[PDB]
C-alpha cells in the first residue's frame, strides 16, 4: 500500500544473541 | 572521544532472562 517503497534486510538484535544460544 | 565520562554497569533486559533460558 506503500509507494516508493525499496528492500532491505533490517537487523534483529534478539536474533543473534538467540541464535548464540 | 567524549569528555567528563563515567563508568557504570549499564544493564541488558535480556541477559538476565536469557542466562536463565
Ligand atoms: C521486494 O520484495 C518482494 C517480496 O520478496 C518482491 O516481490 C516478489 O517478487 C518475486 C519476483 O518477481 C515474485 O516471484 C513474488 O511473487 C513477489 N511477491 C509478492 C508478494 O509480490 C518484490 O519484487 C521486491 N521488490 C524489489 C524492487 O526488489
Ligand atoms: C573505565 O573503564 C575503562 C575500561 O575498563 C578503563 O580503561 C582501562 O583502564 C585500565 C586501568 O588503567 C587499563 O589497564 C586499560 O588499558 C584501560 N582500557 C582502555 C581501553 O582504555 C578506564 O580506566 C575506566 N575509567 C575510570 C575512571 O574508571
Ligand atoms: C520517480 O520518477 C520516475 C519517473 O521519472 C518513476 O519511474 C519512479 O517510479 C519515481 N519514484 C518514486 C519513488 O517516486
Ligand atoms: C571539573 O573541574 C576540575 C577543576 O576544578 C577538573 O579537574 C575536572 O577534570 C573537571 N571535570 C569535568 C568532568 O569537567
Amino acid at each position: 500500500v506503500v509507494i516508493g517503497i525499496v528492500n532491505n534486510t533490517v537487523y534483529d538484535p534478539l536474533q543473534p544473541e538467540l541464535d548464540s544460544f
